[PDB]
């Protein structure tokens, strides 16, 4: 007693507007720093019926029964995981459980200090994620700043982690938690003196290593492994899966902490796992392991270098000059145009990036940057070669831009009357979709 | 530069333990009441590419670009779930981004309360979620006890809301929210009464209605809209949709709470929606508001009518003698024998049903019933004349369950060891198998 009429019949409205989505991500360049393009295997483990299933609990320790066959995708999933990150079964734990990223964070963080807990993170205006505690001036705008007592650090005036400010605060604050790891940061991270500040304190040290997971499981980047208590990750980004996130914990620096985390996750704060959610990790994570995806991820950083070599040679500033990882914030202040503006000027010609302050932007309010990543571009397929054309295509839409501006004035409203139907981001599109259009499409 | 070969070619290690979670799935008599099959256009939109785009934020007001589709998406997945539930655009609002019923209900109960407020719920051992305040002797188990501040109210020894304790209780406590709809209840909700008890403390009033979601939709039982100020529903148990899940607040009554609720998903509590849940929600909400979907409802609570009804005939007891909607909590004391090992016994023979509490039960570690449902079954085609071999299969499992404690002792470490090999069983589990493996399957 169902519908089993395929998708393209039963609701015929949905399936044009998925057409349509489909058709948009063929047709775009994607520097969406924290995006990428999962392949036909994940997204088959995330439409299978393993997801019927309710399992609360974890593997041989279920509420329900029946769940055999799914304590063996968990097991496996938790196990390909630490395979990946190159860590012994002994020494680290793994929860493969929590729904994504700041679930796991909120999560994780809950098991370490408990509620009114003291946790340090950095800025949202400098890098950091809303789950390292953002607040602002009027609200407690992530529940980690209200569930939690938090301070935020920031970055130095070259962009850079001024470690000396995050001394300074952590012995007059106090903290059971330093964060680091972050949505918008170009370089790598000295995880070393983080754990180094964390001992004085008796803090734990957490590093969110979402943007840069590929990296770390590939010896590429500085390994947090070696100095972190708790390490979480998001599955979707750089890593390329579906969308969910990982919880590891250190056993070793802390017995206790298993319970802690899996605590936490179940029953604390989560229900049923989504088994088709850790089913596609699996998946994914073994393709992780392969010195295949080793090559991908050497990709993303050559064509990142690449890039950004490529905009400095057309005298286009970047936060910190450079990028040691897949990342790369442009700073606009030379042309004084704001990152919202070049946003919407992308938007016109199918580049997908996103606005971002700088350390000179006092506020959230007007951010003079924006921030391109290669992840998504290097799985379709794009070498460094090709890098002068992403970044030719920038330079073209700054300087659009600026004239869009002198045109028609600088309140954004009255600066978007100029993007429909002007010959030159038509041009732009078409060069745009042109090329992107028949770049390989997972 | 990715890796583009089938699931079965590129992973085939896990796509052995997902075909044989199917088959178990095929080959069971599934008779967990939070339990579904999702149809298979459902699951096209959980695997499909708009799972790749970041949407943080709501419709037209999106942090990120491009996401002019997932608008499309959202807004319709919020227009359809309006309706299926019998609510106008402008009294009642939605928000369908929660990843899960736990998220929805921690999201739902801060936006109201925040940081230590007052909440009331039914306790666990009763028939309450864990998101509804669950605590321990010792234990704060659920965050919704520890971030809230809560009281757990109780059934009456009839297996009834005890409405009385409730006001009791409400009155000397003053919360400022209470929960009602629940986890394992068989009898259909007074509201209108809730509504009466905060309304004498200004409380608001909290529906949770997870496992009754298409009774109330259907118009077969009670609203709560009429009467509550916030309802939550999982999309996934008898709704038949995927694992996500759905706020709803009165705006009517509650001026304000739109933002409260919207702001509490997102960014207090989440990061980027997951665009193919959202999908695959609109997807299945269609659906509910066919008049087949009313049917399908409909033979739901025959079947379940009728399952009762064999089981009474065959001298079995039920919590209230009854139910008034899809689920039946069977009372084991007149056996001797404990939900655990019937629990067990069900297992061996492909049957699916949980242990579940009994009012003359105190502790949660000793459940003298077991919980079973009609939607899955349903599903797959049951009809009443088939609720009588449902219903004999039980009591021959009861029957099989009380042997082999005689034979091996009340501790269930013993009474395990009767079931593998056993003559009877595997005889019962044949019949079921073939029974099963032969009912449609989406
Ligand atoms: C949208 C989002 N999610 N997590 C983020 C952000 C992100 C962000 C940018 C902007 C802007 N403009 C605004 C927000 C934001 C999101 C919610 C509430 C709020 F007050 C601000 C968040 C964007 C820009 C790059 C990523 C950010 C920053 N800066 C960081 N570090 O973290
Ligand atoms: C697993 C789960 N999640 N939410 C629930 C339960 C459920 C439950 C049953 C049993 C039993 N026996 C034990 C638990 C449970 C789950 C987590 C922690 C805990 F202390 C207890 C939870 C289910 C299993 C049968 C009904 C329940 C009850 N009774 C209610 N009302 O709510
Ligand atoms: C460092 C970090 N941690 C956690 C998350 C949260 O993941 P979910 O969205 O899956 O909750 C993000 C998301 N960052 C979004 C971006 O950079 O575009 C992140 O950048
Ligand atoms: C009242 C109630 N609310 C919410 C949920 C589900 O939350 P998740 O989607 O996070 O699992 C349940 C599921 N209860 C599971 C069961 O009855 O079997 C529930 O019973
Ligand atoms: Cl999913």
């Amino acid at each position: 007693m169902f519908n089993n009429e395929p998708l393209e019949q039963i609701d015929k409205e949905l399936h044009d507007i998925l057409a349509d989505e489909e058709k948009r991500q063929r047709e775009t360049i994607n520097l969406i720093a924290s995006e990428n393009l999962t392949n036909g295997a994940v997204r088959e483990c995330l439409g299978n019926r393993v997801s019927n299933k309710y399992s609360e609990g974890y593997p041989k320790k279920r509420y329900y029964g029946g769940n055999d066959f799914i304590d063996k995708i968990e097991e496996l999933c938790q196990k390909r995981a630490l395979e990946a990150f190159n860590v012994s079964d002994e020494e680290w734990g793994v929860n493969v459980q929590p729904l994504s990223g700041s679930a796991a964070n909120v999560q994780a963080l809950y098991a370490l200090v408990g509620v009114k807990g003291k946790i340090m993170g950095m800025h949202l205006c400098s890098g950091g994620h809303l789950t390292h505690g953002f607040f602002d001036e009027k609200k407690k705008v992530s529940i980690t700043s209200d569930m939690f007592e938090s301070k935020l650090y920031k970055c130095n005036s070259q962009g850079y982690v001024d470690l000396d400010a995050v001394r300074e605060m952590a012995l007059s604050f106090k903290p059971k938690v330093i964060i680091c790891g972050y949505t918008s940061y170009p370089r790598d991270i000295d995880y070393q003196q983080f754990r180094q500040i964390c001992d004085e304190v008796n803090a734990y040290l957490f590093a969110d290593i979402s943007h840069i997971s590929s990296f770390v499981a590939c010896n590429i980047l500085n390994n947090p492994f070696l100095h972190a208590d708790v390490v979480t990750t998001t599955t979707h980004k750089i890593l390329r899966g579906p969308r969910s996130a990982l919880i590891f914990f250190n056993k070793k620096r802390n017995p206790g902490i298993e319970q802690k985390i899996n605590s936490a996750v179940f029953p604390s704060f989560q229900g049923g796992p989504h088994n088709n959610k850790i089913a596609a990790v699996a998946c994914q994570l073994k393709e992780v392991h392969s010195p295949a995806f080793k090559e991908y991820t050497q990709q993303v950083l050559l064509n990142s270098k690449a890039l950004a070599k490529a905009l400095i040679s057309k005298q286009i500033d970047l936060v910190t000059n450079g990028t040691d990882n897949h990342l790369i914030v442009v700073d606009l202040r030379k042309f004084s145009i704001t990152g919202s503006k070049l946003q919407e000027t992308c938007n016109a010609i199918n580049v997908s990036l996103n606005k971002n302050t700088i350390p000179s932007d006092v506020d959230c309010v007007s951010p003079s940057g924006v921030r391109i990543g290669t992840p998504a571009m290097t799985t379709r397929g794009a070498k460094e070669k090709d890098m002068e054309f992403i970044a030719d295509v920038l330079a073209r839409a700054i300087k659009i831009t600026v004239d869009l501006q002198e045109q028609y004035g600088k309140k954004l409203v009255d600066f978007k009357k100029g993007l429909p139907g002007n010959a030159q981001l038509q041009q732009l599109k078409q060069e745009v979709v042109t090329w992107a259009g028949a770049l390989p499409f997972p």
